[PDB]
């Protein structure tokens, strides 16, 4: 094709197309005089990576070589995906969203404005890949822990789709990154020569819904119904709203709100491993958010009637508090939902005495406050019930609810306890030393999408992050539990993905959800098919002959 | 796109690109000075179509006109479909496969070798168009009176694909002709300096079967399985094993065996619409071939189980004679097939004293053998039955069983006479005049190709192609049976194919064999949305603005 | 580049290409399984071109072979040019011209209408080729013998171009047909419904002239200074005017004119060599047209002067009539050009007494009037000069000044003849049996146009026609001289072409004229290089290794 091999990074190997290749490809006298096997350039491309001395310097490399070549991108994705993940994706990408420098040498990305609106298929048909199977549409309003980006948000769902990759297996090539601009209602990005949005307030309301229900018909006219469609960090009331939207009308799903509670009930129940005690003989204090504990909670609570329990006694286990105290009936301001977990119960004030007057065995703190999980609630947690469960899932490690260490100290090195924020391990007195996992959304997402794409499952329903906790909280080994880790390792993730994509997979074919039809025998197989890998391909055309007769030029 | 889209026949209109349009395309220069609708290049299309005085150089000019517009192609072919059916398909395009002058302009079909195995998928990949629903394969063994064409027989395929558009409503953009040439045992050919196949005997047995094999798994890899692949003119012997070897494995069906059996049923059940009578009360006389007569048979035995009776009566009313007499309990040379019809009866040596032994209603003759209905046997059988059914469904004219006069005049004028070759109008004493119908395959294969690419139906069984003959018996109006018509005009037949795709289309929902998910309430406008229609598109860019602030130039 | 070099009819080779060449191209499956040498594909075509009962059906199919194969099409011209130049050129041209059949599949020129003054430049960006040597833009204004053809003169340009490369051997890619429309004066164009123009009176003035400027300018912008610019059937009138006025300004000349004048002066040349005699011993009678002996007067009078003539003795042998006798000073109309050649001299009425007046030696009759060499003229002319010299170089043959045998009979065997039509061969007593020459302008045209396109010529001046006058004079054999044949056989023309190609050449290096800067030592080998040629070219990569070890893949 000339030329242009090397300006397609899904195509282009750089110093690794080999001299027939090359002669092939007419893009000889291009490249340097030098053959490489991809693992020259990833140590070549390490080499580079560890002169810089910032993290957003490294998101800038890794950015530019997702540019250049996206199948070394990968291969140094996937080499040590630990390091990278916070890198390409939060905390970098925020940090980098916030601090562009122009960076995005190729288009990665499609920006549609609400100034768009009935003309949404033109602009699907600037994406050069016609084949999506993913597509992560962000809306900039919610960053994490960044807040409105508006624009800058794009970095975003460019980030995520790489993790779709690096740690699932989807095909970075339908894969497709949108970006959302409604304005934004960030008066320092408003205020600002370099920015790169539309510049005026954020639109809400029926022009934004009329904007977002078009963006969902246009993207499934083009790509089809089984286009699976992630919601970045859309605001909390938005993210929920329009979750239940296109729940069931699109094959859509939102990690803020489903990947964040599976991964906590995937915690959950690997601590169960732990305790070696059924689900049924647990009680669960929250500290209730917008749409964080309540989706844990439902999940808990699914978990919980798996077991053939009642729903009724199931959310009785249930108990909430934020800065009210318990959620017993209309107490202030009950809502639609705070009123399902509601207990008719005293109410009672603060923290330190609901977890006294009834005595739960996990504690889940996902409230964006600190050292909400004084000394006295984990050493009379401890007391109450041995080998107890502390969740300080609250992601700013400044405002998480509890410590590893100070949870391992008070509760006397038995206290199972997990976070959103790196802690590092905890070294105690008894030689009591401690891994306390980290949950990471990167455990559901991948997996769950790649076993979404692999079987064109039709909706993503809640018992698929039920089932993805469940196999999540199964990949944790014996070894990692005696040393308190609650999540695989980040090493593993490639398969981990596999495995939930394949469960997945199992439960849409047997509820009649996926839509590819020949049905697998081997889903194993089936996804591993699908499972993208670094390796270069050949472009070497494949050369045959005929039988010498058929082949014959038939001269006069 | 340039001087690239006058090139490109589902692009190029001619001179009916508007000036804005030519100026847009960067085309302007190309074409000449005038601007023309579709309605005057039809009338300039069909003044040259007049100027010939053979059928072969019509057809030359038409498959011209398909190399360089299509979208004229198909607006001269729906404008009368009735005059140009006999010329892009039978029974000129096999006088025109054997007549060949180098003819196809542009690249119309895919020829896939025998020497190809193990390289299909990237022979597929030579196919411009990737987003194909519908295969026309041919072998070129058994074109429709022309016997052994081999590579020549390329035009059937891309003949019938043009009925699939002009009839139907299939996109002639996701159709696409192939031809598996393995040779062919035709001397007249192989001694041929023109020839342009491989030249040698055809190759048969497990080599074939594997070629086969790989052309459905890599046209379903490629294309995905839900392309619906239809075999054209196989040897009767090749059709029908592989019929039943791909039926249940893909969307396959064939034509001269399945369409044939939907037409003759379709019009058996027309004509009880004029005995007022119903199927059960119906005894069948056949003149059985090598699935012909089994084909019918077959589907007229599920259309009487399908009034509630048992299989076993039902197939009772079916008795066939084939230069042999009866098929009776072995005989001698009896099949599994034939001893699934057969009567433990005396042995009949001959037609005449069967249809006088067993009183038919209908007798379908399908043998290819001239004369077979004497006229006694007429005589008798409108002695015995009021309004009896005669069948000469055999091509050949010269070689029908009877003829449409003969039929009408020993029987009184009463005998519902329908045919496979065309029959004048017959016009008798009492004033009896009758337009006998004539049966045609486009009645059944458009409408059912277009239910099945519409809905994305996986399989088509024998129940879809029943339910299309009672679609086309409910097609014909009570004033053309009072003319003695069996089947609809064929300058309706594109609204037939219409309902036909929908009453498919819904089968294919009742019992959930369609792939479509998003399952439409109005099939007949969904169906509708997919119908190819001749009129052009727009080529001038959709241009709009934005509200005056967001589209500013931010100049420093 | 897979399906769309099947498309290119300068790629596109049919079932020409190998199997490798379809397996490299991407297109293996598109052609049938045939491989054929171009010999192979040229009797093919030969068997169905002669098929045809008619010179359009033949013009048809040359077209169309045309727009698939240009290397085939330029196979079969100069396989046969004697038979196929009456058919892609004059006479066979301008009857398709006037009954058009939509013919042109491919878009073969550029139709450039007055109303596209200022933007002729976006429309030569129409055209694929952007290396353009040669254009032959036409006006059908003046198509030969057929009158005001308006748009449908696009056959012209198109056919005048397919000798460029079939008798020259230039390369018909970078060769572009233009057609100037600027209305037409055809009443029974404008009332039809089927033409292809603008439909309004032709434009005549400085909005044409301005036209024609721009078109001059935007064909040297885009193309070069360089380019070749030959004007077409333009009026005489303005054939003439656009002559004089571009003539030193571009690369510019005129057939119609020039060569028709090079070709009569090359065969007075030859006739010389008949009558062993020098030219200087010669008077010539002409009869003189709008610009069609005035052109011939004047090569005359330069090839006079070319021998140490001075040009008043050398105009001085010049006798101008038409249809009102001599040209003496003033005598009705006398215009700035008759007056050049006229002699002060006693007026004479009609041609039979000037002829006896001053004895000539050679008459030129071009003045589309029949039978103006009476039986007395001939013979008085052969009893004045020994070896007389008769042209009646009129077109169409029912208005030839004389006939073949006539003059071959009244002259007592011994005029040399020659004519612009085609006179068979005749056979007198005495054994007389001569073959009259007929000039053709493919004797000119081509080899000029080779030698310009080769050299880089910047201006054509009348010395380059003289001199190809010349060449032609010499190519004739003395066996051929013998028969009284003046112009040598067509089967010859690329050669002679090469000749003259070269000859002009030289001429142009000679007097500072050519372009090409490093000035070839071989001028035959140089021509030689740039003639196209219908051998097909290979479309196989050119595949090397290196010394193995700079091949290195470099693992680490």
């Amino acid at each position: 094709r000339g030329y242009d091999v090397t300006r397609n990074p899904h195509l282009n190997k750089g110093m690794a197309f080999t001299l027939e290749e090359r002669l092939q490809l007419g893009i000889h006298g291009l490249i340097p005089p030098c053959f490489l096997s991809q693992d020259v350039q990833l140590l070549r491309i390490m080499r580079y990576y560890e002169r810089q001395q910032s993290d957003l310097d490294k998101y800038i490399i890794l950015m530019t070589l997702q540019d250049r070549n996206e199948k070394l991108f990968y291969r140094v994705l996937t080499s040590d995906v630990e390091k990278f993940m916070p890198i390409v994706y939060t905390p970098t990408v925020g940090l980098a969203c916030q601090h562009y420098g122009l960076t995005f040498r190729r288009p990665r990305g499609l920006f549609i404005t609400i100034h768009d609106k009935g003309h949404l298929a033109t602009m699907l048909n600037s994406w050069p890949e016609d084949n999506i199977k993913a597509v992560v549409v962000t809306d900039g309003e919610r960053i994490l822990g960044l807040g409105d980006l508006g624009c800058y948000g794009m970095g975003i769902p460019v980030g995520k789709l790489a993790l779709y990759t690096a740690c699932g297996g989807v095909n970075p090539q339908q894969c497709l990154p949108v970006l959302l601009d409604v304005g934004t209602n960030n008066e320092e990005l408003l205020r600002d020569p370099l920015y790169i949005g539309l510049k005026h307030q954020r639109v809400h309301g029926k022009a934004y819904d009329d904007l977002l229900d078009e963006f969902m018909q246009a993207v499934t006219d083009k790509f089809g119904i089984n286009c699976l469609i992630q919601f970045e960090d859309f605001a909390n009331a938005n993210a929920f709203r329009l979750l239940n939207k296109y729940r069931n009308k699109y094959c859509m799903f939102n990690d803020d709100i489903q990947g964040t509670a599976s991964v906590a009930v995937a915690g959950i129940l690997a601590a169960l491993r732990i305790t070696k005690n059924k689900l049924s003989n647990h009680v669960f204090v929250f500290q209730g958010a917008g749409e964080a504990a309540m989706g844990i909670a439902h999940l808990l609570v699914m978990a919980l009637e798996k077991e053939g329990v009642p729903k009724a006694e199931a959310t009785r286990k249930i108990w909430m508090v934020d800065s009210k105290g318990l959620i017993v009936k209309g107490r202030s301001h009950l809502n639609h939902e705070k009123e399902m977990f509601a207990q008719d119960h005293p109410e009672v004030n603060s923290l330190e005495e609901v977890v006294r007057l009834v005595k739960p065995t996990a504690i889940i703190g996902v409230a964006a406050i600190a050292g909400a999980f004084t000394e006295q609630i984990l050493r009379d947690m401890a007391s109450f019930h041995e080998r107890p469960i502390i969740f300080a899932l609250s992601n700013p490690t400044s405002k998480a609810e509890c410590t590893a260490e100070k949870c391992y100290r008070v509760t006397e090195g038995r206290g199972i306890f997990a976070s959103g924020s790196p802690f590092k391990s905890v070294t105690l007195e008894d030689g009591k030393t401690f891994i306390p996992g980290q949950g990471n959304n990167a455990y559901v997402f991948p997996g769950v999408a790649l076993g979404v794409i692999a079987g064109g499952i039709r909706h993503i329903p809640d018992e698929i992050f039920l089932l993805t906790a469940e196999q999540i909280a199964q990949e944790v080994s014996e070894q990692h539990l005696s040393q308190g880790r609650l999540y695989p390792p980040l090493s593993t993730i490639r398969d981990v993905s596999l495995r939930i994509a394949i469960k997945v997979l199992d439960y849409a074919y047997k509820h009649n959800l996926a839509s590819y039809y020949p049905e697998p025998k081997d889903k194993e197989a089936f996804v591993r098919s699908l499972v993208y890998t670094p390796d270069y391909d050949s472009f070497t055309l494949d050369s045959y002959t005929w039988p010498k007769e058929a082949m014959n030029v038939q001269t006069v």
